[PDB]
């Protein structure tokens, strides 16, 4: 199927009848125009978008009398990282940037994908952080 | 006058009476072994430190009956930024890390050297900042 817009916001079929099927795409896949990738039940979608429009979070690419396909990110293992002081939080997200390493900030945490190697920076920083999944629901950026 | 050892700290003198001439160096000259330069006094120092011994801010290299020559980094032209939320510090310290620009962050502050095309970034973060003269006093590591 050849996507060229979206069609709806999937929250607003809350008490729809229709089936979803996911197509499930990475945090990367976010805000672009271009993307070629196959939904949870098989079906074959490109991505093609005629404005210059761009993916979001839930967006619904297609509507049929009894399904939707709608967008979401995969649900991937993450740090939470909670640094407790300005300079804690300054450090850190210092040392994410040098490395350039995607992450989100929001409030007083730092949100990144799992990563072993970095895991061993955070301890030479030094704050504390907590392991746990998401999907990614922001583009980066 | 040759100089192979550093022989104090210059916050312990606040007693003393003796007069400090500063031998004022670059942010860069922090943790370097040789180095070859003039006190504000006009006392030509040739710093060769004998035992994998680095410079810090601080250091004292001599001290007469009236006088110690003391390390400073020269002051100059920064903009002190100004977080106000956590928020803040991490988007803004991600941006610097980002970029790769040395700075100095403590507590609840980001000094960087005073450069125009900054002002851009800053703006888009949305942070405060004063623009201001300081000495850097920690190596860029
Ligand atoms: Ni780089
Ligand atoms: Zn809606």
């Amino acid at each position: 199927m050849l996507i060229t817009k979206i069609v709806g916001h999937i929250d607003d079929y809350e008490s729809s009848d229709k089936k979803v099927d996911w197509l499930e795409v990475e945090w990367e896949d976010l805000n672009k125009r271009i993307l070629r990738k196959e939904t949870e039940n098989g079906t074959d979608i490109a991505i093609k978008l005629e404005n210059s429009g761009t993916l979001r979070y839930g967006d619904v690419l297609y509507e049929s009398d009894d399904t939707l396909i709608a967008i979401r990110t995969k649900l991937e293992k993450v740090y939470v990282i909670k640094p407790q002081t300005m300079q804690e939080m300054g450090k850190m997200a210092f040392e994410i940037g040098n490395r350039h390493t995607m992450c989100i900030i929001e409030d007083d945490e730092i949100l990144v994908r799992y990563d072993k190697t970095l895991e061993k920076l955070i301890d030479e920083v030094g704050v504390s952080y907590e392991q746990s999944e998401r999907r990614f629901k922001e583009p980066f950026k």
